[PDB]
């Protein structure tokens, strides 16, 4: 039993990482296969970031303005490319602890696990969630650019996030591993604001399930609701309206415990409308929306 | 910025993961050189967990009894003994993946990242705290049983938990990786019952700091207090005392942020008395107590 913020073992990803400089830029990247992936902005300096003209700037590199670094062993750059906002360095060495994967592009709403690196070398783990507005609340300093968020399926690590910089709420923005942003940002050095956010819904509705699935159960009530009639409270407040889709999403949860998605819903309503008067649900006191309904099953028990 | 619960790189842990089976009865082990370390109770049918003699129980068994697995390579038994709670098999290949490596047994309110493992193979990374009352609110399913709790200091793993039970209440208590327990606890499938649990008070303090390094601020007062006047208001929420020792281990957030220790336990005090009347602190709705100091400043900016 018991509930936690749980982030994939890191190793497989902690063998692709490395430490990509150009001039006095120094960032993280990918390195897989014979190829190592970084955020562009590698070949910026200062005064560049502010109003940078990418293809510019990378017709005036060549090979050896890349020095690429696995450990202490430096590695050859024998050809580079852009790909929309990532950097592809090819090398001379295929890495040998390259594991199986894939790139995806995933949805709002989506949770990975970040494995947080500094001078090509991982500091730490953590989950995240695709904020609905296309940030992620990470946990990121100075030279954190280039670490990749990630999930895995049966040893095969699907990386769908890079790590390109901080707004100035202090919230995070990056690509997918093709080198396209999520949501409208660009990598450039000017204050851009990510719209309002919103709340999760489905994964608010999935963590009350892990609740229940744990023993806390004194949120439960006898009351259902309608779709509609749901999706006017979640208006109110600042939760993503329910779809069918998401309901069948949550089938196997309400299944395992005998509670229907919609009767799930009106024990939420009750959640919004009345708060939880000093009680705590798995140890918080806020709604959670960071847990997906695949997070509850993969942790919870069957 | 920002500030997320963050495991330490598995990696290194990933790599030293078997599974253990004797009998019908199989959990995780710890290989490390030429040894593998797990929970004696491996030895245990489900008749003999009620009330088993462990050394009775051992000197019936011999090396073949005991089947481990690294992968799907089979490891050869050459030896076996015991040591306190734990069981070590010596078998006939030294882990080429041990990494740099100590055993430490940790104090109460100390934190580890735990490597979450099934069949002898990593599930998922997590952070934990030992209790006060040497429970950790983990999260473990049947078979977790041998999954250990480990800090990384410059690339030396230091191990200070082995996972052994779950009790009534769904906490959960293991050893050290000598086998000595953590609290009163005994590796018997009878109700047991932990101590009272308090909260951590260096640790809410530090996690107070953190806040304020990113910029939470509306909980700070001009005022401040004495230690002997905060350690009455600790008494009365079920807080642990401050001691000496842990205002001086705050002393590095405190010279960061310009705010004196004892400055910030009147924040806390008000904060106790008061409640947060519907804010939140670094995403938090209630006071955090699983970020130590080191944590603190482990993660964030300086
Ligand atoms: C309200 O309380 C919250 C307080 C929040 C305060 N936060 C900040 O002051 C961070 C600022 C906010 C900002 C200010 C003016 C702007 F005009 C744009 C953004 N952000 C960066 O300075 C950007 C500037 C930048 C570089 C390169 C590109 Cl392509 C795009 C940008 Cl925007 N630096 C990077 O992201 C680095 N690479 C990595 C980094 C460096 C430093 C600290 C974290 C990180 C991280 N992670
Ligand atoms: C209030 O809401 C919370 C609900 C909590 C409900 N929780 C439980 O029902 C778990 C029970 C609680 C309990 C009941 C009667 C007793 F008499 C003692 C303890 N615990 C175990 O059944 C113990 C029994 C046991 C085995 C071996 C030893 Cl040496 C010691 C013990 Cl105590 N099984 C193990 O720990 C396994 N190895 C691993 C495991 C197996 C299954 C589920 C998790 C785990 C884990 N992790």
């Amino acid at each position: 039993s018991g509930f936690r913020k749980m982030a994939f073992p890191s190793g497989k990803v902690e063998g692709c990482m490395v430490q990509v400089t150009c001039g006095t830029t120094t960032l993280n990247g990918l390195w897989l296969d014979d190829v190592v992936y970084c955020p562009r902005h590698v070949i910026c300096t200062s005064e560049d970031m502010l109003n940078p003209n990418y293809e510019d700037l990378l017709i005036r590199k060549s090979n050896h303005n890349f020095l690429v670094q696995a450990g202490n062993v430096q590695l050859r750059v024998i050809g580079h490319s852009m790909q929309n906002c990532v950097l592809k360095l090819k090398v001379d060495t295929a890495n040998p602890k390259t594991p199986k994967y894939k790139f995806v592009r995933i949805q709002p709403g989506q949770t990975f696990s970040v494995l947080a690196c500094y001078n090509g070398s991982p500091s730490g783990v953590y989950q995240c969630a695709m904020r609905p507005n296309f940030t992620i609340k990470g946990s990121f300093l100075n030279g954190s650019c280039g670490s990749v968020g990630f999930n895995i399926d049966y040893d095969c690590v699907s990386f769908c996030y890079m790590h390109h910089m901080e707004l100035p709420t202090g919230v995070h923005a990056g690509t997918d591993l093709e080198g396209n942003f999520y949501g409208p940002f660009v990598d450039r050095q000017t204050a851009q604001a990510a719209g309002t956010d919103t709340t999760i819904t489905v994964n608010v509705l999935a963590w009350l399930y892990a609740a229940v699935i744990n023993g806390d159960r004194w949120f439960l009530n006898r009351f259902t609701t309608t779709l509609n009639d749901f999706n006017l409270v979640a208006m109110k407040y600042n939760y993503e309206p329910l779809t069918q889709d998401h309901v069948d999403i949550l089938g196997p949860l309400s299944a395992q415990t005998g509670i229907a998605v919609l009767d799930m819903c009106a024990s939420l309503k009750e959640l919004l409308q009345n708060g939880m008067n000093g009680r705590t649900i798995l140890g918080s006191a806020l709604l959670e929306d960071e847990f997906t309904p695949f997070d509850v099953v993969r942790q919870c028990s069957g």
